[PDB]
């Protein structure tokens, strides 16, 4: 539910960084995917379901490693999908695996 998705796919690292300071305070969930990828499409859903429910406190950056390369060697991704959280430009936390609980867990432990 929860339709739509406020979830925005980076088009760049520039394009990511302009994204995060537009996000302000807020929890910035970086999400690495891939349309080939089974669990990263799996958890979609509730990405966006995570999205308007915390619309006001968290901001959902989609970053498809096949189109940022730069990006998903910056943050040294392997596993996949890999959820990164950040805050005014510090990690927060960081995690690999398709676990909605967990996902919804850390967003509501870090806002
Ligand atoms: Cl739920």
């Amino acid at each position: 539910a929860a339709a739509a998705a406020m979830v925005y796919q980076v088009k760049d690292k520039a394009d990511l960084d302009g994204q995060l300071t537009k996000a302000s305070g807020k929890l910035v969930v970086l999400d690495f995917f891939a349309t080939w990828c089974g669990p990263c499409k799996m958890i979609s859903p509730k990405l966006v379901e995570l999205s308007t429910q915390f619309a006001d406190n968290v901001v959902v950056l989609k970053v498809d490693v096949d189109e940022c390369e730069d990006i998903a060697m910056e943050y040294n991704i392997s596993s996949m999908p890999t959820f990164v959280f950040l805050k005014n430009g510090v990690k927060v936390e960081e995690f690999a695996g398709a676990n909605a609980k967990r996902l919804e867990d850390v967003i509501k432990a870090n806002i």
